[PDB]
């Protein structure tokens, strides 16, 4: 079996996707500094996560976990770092360039990595150096830029992604990942929000405020249930406005525009659940949080910083390949 080190794990996105890839994988350890995703990923997917900075790994860690896939999803904005006091720097996207620093001195290099990243990763100076360390390391790395509208799935999240295999000379592209998309088009087989939303909830709690529709609402992206994608959420979904997210317009009000100007209210606008958001981002239904110290305010945070499930199951599959399965 395949031993995995999920790295950056969050509440296990990376361990959902190796489970939808049929992926037969031992999570040999789940690393976060985050105890709330920890605690999540704990009570969902077993013991596996545990509570250390990735920047002080070293590589007689990596020896001991002994694993031939490393997933990560590092921090690494900003971009381009401000700042003289390189002193009392506390290492954030330090521990990006600890991975890179410590893999080339591990007993057994990982023989696939996985990383995933925001769009414009591509262009930094970390991923420069990434590039660099794996092509002298004798990996052969693909790359490329995907987001789940690409594989119908009404939701944009555009991410850069980069698939690493350990001394490869053969020939793959990251386009090869529409292969598993079994998705077609035929008008009745799209998915919409509504393929998604939960029902007959009470939504009290969900309604956007009069008070935050009155002050900025004309910046919000109203959707409905019959929509084909929503803009991506962040952790600011609840919280900030502009570019954190679409609002769900429940009336049936065709003109959206028009009737906001008549009276906003009367448009039954309501921010997505944690659920929603987990399903739009490809999140089994066994993903549980009631049962934890963690609350749905919470969720919409580690949800905000999650990979889309899917999309990964697929890159997984690829990268896997020469494996065998
Ligand atoms: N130095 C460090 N050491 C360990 N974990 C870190 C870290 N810096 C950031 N992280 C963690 O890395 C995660 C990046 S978001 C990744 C979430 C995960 N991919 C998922 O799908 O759920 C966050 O949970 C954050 O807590």
């Amino acid at each position: 079996r395949l031993r995995v080190l999920e790295l950056y794990s969050g509440i296990g996105g990376m361990h959902y996707a190796l489970n939808l890839a049929n992926i037969p994988a031992d999570i040999v350890c789940a690393i976060d500094i985050n105890p709330q995703a920890n605690e999540i990923y704990n009570l969902n997917h077993g013991k596996l996560a545990k509570h250390m900075d990735i920047s002080t790994l070293t590589a007689k860690d990596f020896d001991a976990f002994d694993c031939k896939l490393w997933t990560m999803s590092p921090s690494c904005q900003p971009f381009t770092r401000i700042g003289n006091r390189k002193d009392i720097l506390d290492p954030r996207s330090q521990a990006f360039l600890n991975i890179l620093n410590v893999l080339p001195h591990v007993n057994n290099l990982p023989e696939y990595i996985l990383i995933e990243n925001v769009q414009g990763f591509e262009e930094s100076k970390a991923a420069e150096e990434c590039r660099k360390v794996l092509r002298n390391c004798g990996y052969n790395l693909i790359e490329g830029i995907l987001s789940p509208n690409q594989f119908n799935i009404p939701n944009s999240r555009s991410r850069w992604y980069g698939l690493a295999r350990l001394n490869f000379k053969g020939e793959w592209s990251i386009d090869d990942v529409f292969q598993f998309s079994e998705v077609a088009q035929k008008e009745g087989e799209v998915k919409r929000i509504r393929d998604y939303l939960e029902i007959e909830r009470d939504w009290s709690s969900y309604m956007v405020l009069e008070s935050v529709l009155n002050k900025w609402g004309h910046q919000f992206d109203i959707v409905k249930p019959d929509s084909s994608s929503c803009c991506c959420f962040t952790r600011g979904y609840t919280h900030l406005v502009q570019g954190a997210g679409s609002i769900l317009q429940m009336s049936d009000h065709e003109n959206t525009h028009e009737q906001f100007e008549r009276n906003r209210m009367a448009l039954q606008l309501r921010y997505f659940t944690a659920r929603e958001v987990a399903r739009l981002m490809g999140f089994p239904e066994s993903l549980e949080w009631s049962k934890s110290n963690v609350t749905e305010k919470c969720m919409y945070r580690l949800l905000g910083n999650s990979i889309n499930v899917k999309v990964v199951s697929y890159l997984i599959s690829l990268l896997l390949e020469p494996l065998n399965f």
